[PDB]
This record gives C-alpha cells, sequence and structure tokens, in this order.
C-alpha cells in the first residue's frame, strides 16, 4: 500500500489499542507533502489491526476520517489516516469549556449527523458512537473514527445485542448531551447498572447548563424506548440545519 520511505513519524502524540499514535508526514511522488496520523503496531491481533484500514477504506465522506493508507510488507505496520489537529471532542471541549458558541457547537453537531447519515446509508452500525470517539480538525470539522459502551448504548442493545442505526442514534443523543456539556462524563458518577435501571425507568438526562431546549428536545427524541421513533440521520441533519437557519430557535433554554 504505503512505500515506508513515504512516511516519516514525528512526535508520539497518544497510546491506542495496539500500540502508539503518530503524528507524521506523508510524501508520495506527484502529489504534495500531507500532515498525517499513523498509527504503529499476535497475528491474529495484526488482522484485528488492519481490519480498521479495511472498514475506514470503505468510507468517502467529510465527516468521517480519511485513510491515506496502510505499511504491511514492511515492518512495524502502520496505519495513515489524515491528521486531526484538535484530537477526540470530548477532550478538547474539556479544555475549551465554555469556550466555544451554541452555533459552533450545532455545527459540530451536524457534521458528526452528517457522518452517522453516511454510515447509515451505507448499512454500516457503528456501535461505539461517543464524543471520545469523534476527531476535530483546526477549522473544528468534526470526524467519526473508530472502524459495550453501557452509558452510550441504546436499552434493547444493551438488552438484546440489537444494533441497528436505530441505536446508533440513541447514541448520537448521548454525544450531543456530551458536546453541549463540554465533554462531562452522561451520568456522571452513576455506575453502569444504575444507568441501565435508571433508563428502564425512564430517566432521561437533563438539559445542560445554557442548552437551548430545541437541542435537549432532540436529545429527548433520540432517547425514546421505541426505537421506531427516533429520528433517523436524515431527519436529524435537517433539524440541526433548520436551527442554524433559524438560530432565534436556539435562544429559548
Ligand atoms: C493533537 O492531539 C491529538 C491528535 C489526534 N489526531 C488524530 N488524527 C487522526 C487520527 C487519529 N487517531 C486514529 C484513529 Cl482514531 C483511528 C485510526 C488511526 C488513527 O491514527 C492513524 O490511524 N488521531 C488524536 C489524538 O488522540 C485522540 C490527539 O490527542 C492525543
Amino acid at each position: 500500500e504505503i512505500d515506508v520511505s513515504y512516511v516519516k513519524i514525528e512526535e508520539v502524540i497518544g497510546a491506542g489499542e495496539f500500540g502508539e499514535v503518530c503524528r507524521g508526514r506523508l510524501k508520495a511522488p506527484g502529489k504534495k507533502e500531507s500532515c498525517v496520523a499513523i498509527k504503529t503496531l499476535t497475528e491474529r491481533q495484526r488482522r484485528e489491526f488492519l481490519s480498521e484500514a479495511s472498514i475506514m477504506g470503505q468510507f468517502e465522506h467529510p465527516n468521517i476520517i480519511r485513510l491515506e493508507g496502510v505499511v504491511t510488507n514492511s515492518m512495524p505496520v502502520m496505519i495513515l489516516t489524515e491528521f486531526m489537529e484538535n484530537g477526540a471532542l470530548d477532550s478538547f471541549l474539556r479544555l475549551n469549556d465554555g469556550q466555544f458558541t451554541v452555533i459552533q457547537l450545532v455545527g459540530m453537531l451536524r457534521g458528526i449527523a452528517s457522518g452517522m447519515r453516511y454510515l447509515a446509508e451505507m448499512s454500516y452500525v457503528h456501535r461505539d458512537l461517543a464524543a471520545r470517539n469523534i476527531l476535530v480538525n483546526s477549522n473544528l470539522v468534526c470526524k467519526v473514527s473508530d472502524f459495550i459502551p453501557i452509558r452510550w448504548t441504546a436499552p434493547e442493545a444493551i438488552a438484546f445485542r440489537k444494533f441497528t442505526s436505530a441505536s446508533d442514534a440513541w447514541s448520537y443523543g448521548i454525544v450531543m448531551w456530551e458536546v453541549m456539556s463540554f465533554g462531562e462524563r452522561p451520568y456522571w458518577d452513576m455506575s453502569n447498572q444504575d444507568v441501565i435501571n435508571a433508563i428502564e425507568q425512564d430517566y432521561r438526562l437533563p438539559p445542560p447548563p445554557d442548552c437551548p431546549t430545541s437541542l435537549h428536545q432532540l436529545m429527548l427524541d433520540c432517547w425514546q424506548k421505541d426505537r421506531n421513533a427516533r429520528p433517523r440521520f436524515p431527519q436529524v441533519v435537517s433539524a440541526l440545519d433548520k436551527m442554524i437557519r433559524n438560530p432565534a430557535s436556539l435562544k429559548i433554554v
């Protein structure tokens, strides 16, 4: 896939499941140099590592992390993607607590919803939609990555392992809550089991401080117990676009 001579690993920036995550530079003949994220790396686990690239490589969308390639004929085995300068959304927001406007936050949520709209249209169920799995670039563009998280997971998917695009819509509501709360943990210190019982007993997360009521209502819609009643991702995007068109709507809190 990618000639190893074309890759320069600069800084180690994080740690992943199978190894490091690094910032680097990719320069191939005919093409300008670009900034890349690089994951570096059991046999079964090697295919486990590389599967992420194969899935990621099925997708082409501005709100889904772009795969540049892999290094496999050489060692260490690598996966290269575009570089997202601002990292994971939950930590980026915690660092920037209170510092982005409602309209900026809605833009981030819209980018995430578009990503999910695309994946649902491709019949791809994510199963692990959470702000930690959303990456942010220098322009604040949010992209879905990562190809049972109890507090993000729909009640039926927990009970039955029924993962659908409608269970993803539940998870997206949780992401909305995370974004509007600037990266607070869903259900704070409640335990997984407490969360499981709380939801079954009709508890839902309250509006975050300063959260427009219309955004909280959209969260409640995403968290309907009847999965068929939840908005599909096209309706989610359209709702968010409506709010962007009509920012007046967002002042009610
Ligand atoms: C600046 O701080 C951080 C940046 C960052 N950026 C980033 N960008 C693209 C991908 C990625 N992780 C990744 C993923 Cl999620 C899937 C597959 C990959 C990956 O790298 C190549 O193969 N990271 C990421 C940071 O950590 C979240 C970060 O702070 C440490």
